């Protein structure tokens, strides 16, 4: 594979002249821009380009975007046609931001995609003859008034060709038929997921998903479904609930006919005592769960390693809606100890540092401190010119001249279960209308309780206690998040009801003591320790709806 080698050594190597050379190969047709002509940017001139191009959040350029979505030429902003929007996690004062793009998005995760599976494979053997059970979804668009489809990044993807005439090889190379991952009910695809993998289980060498918090569901779904899934095996007949034709006939073909012997044969494994080890007792020649670990998704792993008798834990690429940044060129290592390595091709990258260890202003991919925090600044071919990303990375290495980046966090996110990413923002603005009914019925903090799926959130209060006024305390502070919250938790059952636990009096004071121990109260609380104080300080809880 001598190929992938050189095609690394060079792309890890020629850091600095491959960003210049992406940065002019963007700029130059995109001078006539309404956009650019607005910073005069009238030719590739790097220092012009860095001196009098603003830096911009999603909030400064929304009026350029909210144009471009409305249905006016793609020209304000990219000489690159805009055929679509990505529909970010990240929001805006509630809505869900809406990030400009085109087929450029999918020719680099493309690349990635490409890129990641020789990774693994230079890795890990025993995988090019087998299939993957990929717990893959597709989410159904949202449509604008221009007529474009706004997506989830990995949905564009799925859509499309891309998708579609992917290549024929074992990493493109599901047990899932494409009818199964194109299905916009996430419950009926989930299901049949479980069923086609548990009939080709022989044939998985690899399981995942784009997310840990979905791979955990996988499995808890498939502990409350297993007698299900089994009949379906028996009888050769997919169940009548899921309405899905594409499902329909697609699974009936993998099923083919009843299977009482493979039947009884998972059913006796699903009955053993413990759910330990589950996924590689029902799929022996999986090799590795290909997952991202890193984050918040790191509350994750131990569930994982519990179900997965301590497979590897592959976490390969970090990415987001203005961008894909990197890969992990290390994947056999613990979550932990997962870096992101940049690829020079993706887009042109900058970075504002996020401590003292940098004292620059801004500075280029390949001048970036060890040890130091950044925020990414993104310059795409969709029409985005140095936008900040909200997310906090740390250098902690380079491949050649390619730096590592570890992800630290989502800044300003203070509660995370699967996809949503609850901004302190949003958890301000709903424990004030839980203070209105607190105010008329009769401090705080937040956790992400993950200990049951789904996994829900917890908001200490400090107020016997009506349960009509905290009951509706936990709806208003519910009903007051953001749509990724609401999909995940209202439809795809990824999340369980708010809980609300109210505090002992001055446990909002001598919790002023916790961090005093080590002013501002914390909005989240991760420490296990001091997660202690305040479960034993909780009077009552109550629950949403
Ligand atoms: N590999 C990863 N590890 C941790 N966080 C990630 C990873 N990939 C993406 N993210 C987070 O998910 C976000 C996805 O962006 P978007 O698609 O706009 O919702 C990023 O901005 C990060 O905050
Ligand atoms: O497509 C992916 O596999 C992916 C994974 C992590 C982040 C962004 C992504 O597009």
């Amino acid at each position: 594979n001598e190929t992938f080698e050189k095609q690394l050594k060079d792309l890890t190597s020629n850091v600095k002249s491959i960003q210049d050379n992406l940065l002019e190969e963007i700029i130059t047709p995109n001078t006539k821009t309404e956009y650019l002509q607005r910073f005069l940017i009238d030719r590739f001139d790097k220092e012009l380009f860095k001196k009098n191009v603003p830096i911009v959040s999603y909030e400064d350029i929304k009026p350029y975007l909210d144009r471009v979505v409305n249905g006016e030429s793609s020209d304000v902003i990219s000489a690159r046609t805009i055929t679509g929007f990505l529909l970010s996690s990240g929001t805006s004062g509630g809505a869900q931001k809406m990030m400009p793009w085109n087929n450029k998005y999918l020719d680099n995760l493309t690349f990635i995609y490409d890129l990641r599976m020789q990774v693994i494979t230079k890795h890990v053997k025993g995988v090019e003859e087998g299939k993957g059970m990929m717990f893959l979804f597709t989410k159904q668009e949202s449509m604008t008034p221009s007529g474009l489809p706004a997506r989830v990044a990995t949905s564009s993807y799925f859509k499309s060709d891309y998708f579609k005439n992917r290549p024929s090889n074992w990493y493109y190379s599901y047990t899932s038929p494409d009818e199964v991952i194109l299905c916009p009910n996430n419950t009926e695809s989930l299901y049949c997921h479980l069923l086609c993998g548990l009939v080709q289980r022989d044939e998985v060498v690899r399981t995942g998903s784009i997310f840990a918090s979905v791979m955990v569901r996988a499995i808890e779904v498939l502990k409350n479904s297993w007698e299900e899934l089994c009949s379906n095996i028996r009888s050769g007949h997919l169940s009548n609930w899921v309405t899905d034709l594409g499902c329909q006939n697609s699974v009936s073909l993998v099923l083919g006919g009843p299977r009482p012997e493979l039947a009884d044969t998972i059913e006796e494994i699903c009955n053993q005592n413990s759910w330990k080890g589950i996924v590689k007792r029902l799929w022996p020649n999986t090799k590795y769960i290909e997952t991202v670990v890193t984050g918040s998704m790191g509350q994750y792993v131990p569930m994982l390693n519990y179900y997965c008798n301590d497979l590897p834990l592959v976490s390969t690429t970090y990415g987001s809606s203005e961008t894909t940044f990197g890969i992990n060129l290390d994947p056999l290592c613990k979550p932990e100890d997962v870096s992101y390595t940049f690829m020079p091709n993706m887009s042109y990258f900058e970075f504002i540092p996020m401590d003292g260890g940098d004292k620059n202003d801004v500075v280029d991919l390949e001048d970036v401190k060890l040890g130091c925090t950044y925020e990414p600044v993104v310059t795409n071919f969709a029409g985005l010119y140095r936008m900040r990303v909200g997310d906090i990375v740390l250098v902690t290495g380079f491949y050649n001249n390619a730096p590592q980046f570890k992800f630290v966090r989502r800044e300003n996110v203070v509660l995370s279960i699967d996809s949503d990413k609850t901004n302190e923002e949003d958890l301000f603005k709903a424990v004030s209308q839980a203070k209105l009914v607190l105010e008329s019925s009769g401090d705080f903090t937040s956790y992400a309780d993950t200990s049951t799926f789904p996994g829900h959130y917890v908001v200490y209060l400090e107020v016997e206690l009506d349960e009509e006024a905290l009951s509706t305390c936990c709806l208003v502070m519910e009903e007051s998040l953001d749509n990724v919250y609401k999909r995940c938790r209202f439809k795809d059952g990824s999340i369980g009801p708010l809980e609300i636990r109210v505090v002992r009096q001055g446990t909002f004071d001598s919790l002023m003591d916790f961090f005093i121990s080590q002013y501002k109260t914390p909005r989240c609380i991760k420490s296990g320790k001091a997660l202690q104080v305040l479960e034993t300080c909780v009077v009552a809880k109550f629950f949403s709806i």
